């Protein structure tokens, strides 16, 4: 819901390539993701309006 | 069937050798192949009719 249906990634996942799309994470979604504790840090967030 | 019998192939499995036939990719078909999810995507397709 939160992506574009024509989203566009750059991402070391795609190994330099454009990835357009969700089907490219959908295989980490289904994969790795569905379970050992993690925690996420954010650090020095900045926004362009 | 989508393979001509005298196919030819460059790949690195052949480690710098022209390799001709189906006879060499039998071993992955029969090995590997035969199975956790994987997902494939193709980026960037040019046709040459």
């Amino acid at each position: 819901k939160m992506c574009d249906p024509g989203m566009t990634a750059f991402e070391p996942e795609a190994l330099g390539n454009l990835v357009e799309g969700l089907d490219f994470h959908r295989f980490y979604f289904e994969n790795l993701w569905s379970s050992k504790p993690v925690h996420t840090t954010i650090l020095n967030p900045h926004i362009h309006l």
